[PDB]
This record gives C-alpha cells, structure tokens and sequence, in this order.
C-alpha cells in the first residue's frame, strides 16, 4: 500500500482548495488544516508603509517563501493544539498553556504570531477593496451582528442569536460552521473564524505598565524563544524612529488612558476615555499590578488617539498596533497602563462591532482563561 487514510484526506484538502490549504500532521499523528499565504511586500498594501518583506516571512533573519495559517480555530486534543473543522474552539487556557500545546505538535508548528496576524489582516484587507474590513463572523451569540442569517452551529445546541450566559451556556460556533463570509477571503479556502466566535491569544506581542513590547519580525515562531515575564528577547519601539530599543529607554511608545481622564481608585471599572499613544503613562494608585482588574481605556481601532507631538512609526502599522485607514469601523482597542498583559485579538461572540480583524484586547495577564478566549496553531517551513 502507498495508500494512507491520513495522505488521501490531505490530498482532497489540496484538491477541493485549488492548492491553497493542505493538512500537515503531527508528531501524535494529528490533522492540522492549514491555509498558505504567501510572502508580499509592504509596499503591495500601501507605499507609505516602507519597503521589504512584511514581519511574519521573516524568522531568524531567514525571508520565507510563504507562511501556513491554521485555518480553524485551534482545539486541544491529546496535548496538541491542532486545527480542524466542525469543533468546539479551545478556550479557558491561558496564554503560556496555548503557547505550550501549540508547540507540542512538533518542530515548525507554533502559537499564531501577532506579526502573521498583522500580515493576514493588512492582506485581507488590500486584497479585498483596500476599504473596510472586508470579513465577518460569529459575532451575536452564533450569527453575525451585521448579518442576522449568517451562523454557524452553536456548541451549545441554542438558537444564534440567543444570549444564554446566565445559563452557563457558552455561544462559540463550531469551527469553520458559518458561511463563506466568515472566512478571511470569501471563500471556502480561506482562514475562518478570525472574526468572532473565540478571542485568541497571539505570540510576540505584550505589555508591560503600559510600554509596548514586541518579539521582533516572526521570530515568535521558534520553539525555542522565551516568551514568559523575564524575557531579554522583548523589545520596546522609540517612536521618534520607531527603532527596536532595550525596555524602560526612554523614548518608548506606550498605551495610555485618555490625558482628560485619570484613575479612579474606588473599586469600580471604568472605561477612562479615547486610549492614547504617547510616549508617557500616567501613575495608576499604588499596588496596582498584573492581578489588578480596574480601570483601563478603549477605542475604536481607526479613533486611537495619536499624542500631540508623536509620528506613529510604521512598524506599529504593519504589526496592526495602530491604524493605518480609519476605513475601518470595526475593531476595538484595549489596554491595561499597569502589569503584565498579553494580547487576544479577534473579539468573540458577545462583542459585536467590537469583533473585528483589528480587535485587539490588552486588558488580561497570562494567566487568565476565559470561556471566550482560545487559541490557534500555525506554521512555518
Ligand atoms: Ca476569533
Ligand atoms: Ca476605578
């Protein structure tokens, strides 16, 4: 027999995809579908980006020739985190335990990488008219907020559109069960899930009291980069140059509540104002750290607030950290100036307008596990 059950399925994958999606498999033997983008240039999505090769092609100083998506939300299974369609979405992990069951699969598969998120997210929406954000999805409790008839099939055997979280009964859709418009290209070859039904937990991005920290271009794709709190690896941005500087420097860009607005120490959450960019953070009271959930500050992805005398530097454009259009009205900002926090992008079924490719979520520690937060595998190689 050159015949195998695990080849012949790979193979009608690549057939019914023209090629663009195959099924790799893991070191337990276990089907991970994915979704090939291949490498472009800055300058393909907008000129006055810069030029080169977008992040998530570069690892380890090598450019790739294309990246694989997972093109479902991922799901544990054994001690992988693979990706197949017609599953509840993993959730209620945290990020190093994402991080972990990703990479179990073995040498190549990763947690998806902020940079490879920034790259599908500027491509999709090129590539789609260059206008709004081009791709819906499960984002009412298991239809669409903008699309009422489009669901997928809930998990928890309710009706789309019925809010159920007082019965403890979750809305996330069975992966890739929506329609076509909930897949990251229009089609049924495309990335689903993105948009909606669980956040996702995203490598090589985090925050700490504020300053932004990245693991420079897609080298969050090694099995073998320290991602935990003590990391070397994390750099900050300059803002003035946008170059790659040690954290604490000076210059550093930094999410920051609105300067109208300052915290409130009574015990209670509030929203406080526009978020800003600047290279300063206000002194939130004293104790507040990665285990305080108080006061943070949001906005609309296109409405993020530019400080008075701040360039935003094009790498936090192509690492989707700030807008590059307000063309977009969907996507919401989050963050939290005090502790360690570390990224979900995407939105779930409870946001809304909130959900989005530009959804970026900064007000949890890795510590956290949420019912509506899960992760997804990708590879390189
Ligand atoms: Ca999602
Ligand atoms: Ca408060």
């Amino acid at each position: 027999m050159i015949f195998s059950v695990k080849d012949s399925l790979r193979q009608a994958v690549e057939a019914a995809s023209g090629g663009l999606c195959t099924v790799m498999y893991t070191k337990k033997g276990q089907p991970v579908f994915l979704r090939r983008i291949p490498r472009f240039n800055l300058e393909d999505i907008d000129p006055s980006l810069g030029t080169g090769p977008h992040p998530a092609f570069v690892v380890g100083g090598e450019v790739k020739s294309e990246i694989w998506i997972g093109q479902f939300p991922g799901i544990v299974s054994n001690g992988e985190l693979i990706s197949v369609p017609g599953v509840d979405p993993a959730n209620t992990i945290n990020f190093d335990e994402a991080l972990g069951y990703a990479r179990a699969s073995g040498p190549g598969f990763h947690l998806m990488t902020n940079a490879e998120w920034a790259a599908v997210a500027l491509l999709t929406w090129k590539s789609r008219g260059a206008g709004d954000d081009p791709v819906r999805g499960n984002t009412q409790w298991g239809r669409s907020h903008e699309a009422q008839w489009e669901a997928g099939t809930r998990q928890s055997g309710d009706a789309p559109g019925e809010d159920t979280g007082a019965q403890g009964r979750s809305g996330r859709t069975l992966t890739g069960s929506g329609p076509a418009t909930w897949r990251h290209d229009g089609t049924p070859a495309g990335i689903a899930d993105l948009v909606g039904n669980v956040w996702e937990w995203v490598a090589g991005l985090r925050l700490v009291g504020g300053e932004i920290q990245i693991i420079p271009d897609n080298d969050a794709a090694f099995a073998s980069t320290d991602m935990s709190a003590s990391s070397p690896l994390w750099k900050a941005i300059r803002a003035s140059d946008g170059a790659l500087v040690s954290p604490g420097t000076s210059g550093t860009l930094k999410y920051d509540i609105n300067p109208n607005k300052s915290y409130s120490n009574d015990n209670t959450i509030q929203d406080l104002g526009p978020l800003t960019l600047h290279t300063t953070t206000q002194t939130p009271p004293a104790g507040w750290d990665s285990n305080t959930y108080q006061d943070y500050a949001s906005a609309l992805y296109k409405d993020l607030v530019v400080g008075t005398g701040i360039t935003v530097p094009n790498l936090l454009k192509v690492l989707m950290l700030a807008p590059h259009t307000t063309s977009i009205t969907k996507g919401r900002l989050y963050a939290r100036p005090y502790g360690e926090r570390l990224p979900i992008r995407g939105g779930d079924w409870g946001n809304g307008g909130v959900a989005g490719l530009a959804a970026l979520y900064l007000l949890n520690p890795r510590g956290s596990r949420r019912w509506g937060v899960g992760a997804r595998p990708a590879f390189v190689l």
